[PDB]
């Protein structure tokens, strides 16, 4: 049995908190209890990659500071949608639905 893991989801974007935290549902986080991170990368199919900040703050989980970075960087608005692979680690694969245009 070879799978070591790959859980994809897809996100809409609030951009009024999307500012300066990725908020993961609860649903899905109580799915993958770990220790807490330091940072995070996110990955871009294009070739770029943000260091991000998580934590795992009691029941819930933040990817707070440097994910503005990402949202800034990248523009992401209210309308946006991201899908997000995982592997089994600190991996996080993202893609970006713009709308029509970025």
């Amino acid at each position: 049995m070879a799978d070591t893991g790959e859980v994809q989801f897809m996100k809409p974007f609030i951009s009024e908190k999307s500012s300066k935290s990725l908020e993961i549902p609860l649903g899905f986080n109580e799915y993958f209890p770990a220790p807490f991170p330091i940072t995070v990368d996110l990955l871009d199919y294009s070739g770029r990659s943000w260091t991000v900040r998580m934590k795992k703050r009691g029941e819930k989980v933040f990817l707070t500071v440097g994910w503005e970075n990402f949202v800034k960087d990248n523009n992401l608005e209210d309308g946006k949608y991201l899908q997000f692979i995982y592997d089994r680690d600190r991996t996080f694969y993202v893609i970006i639905y713009g709308h029509n245009m970025c």
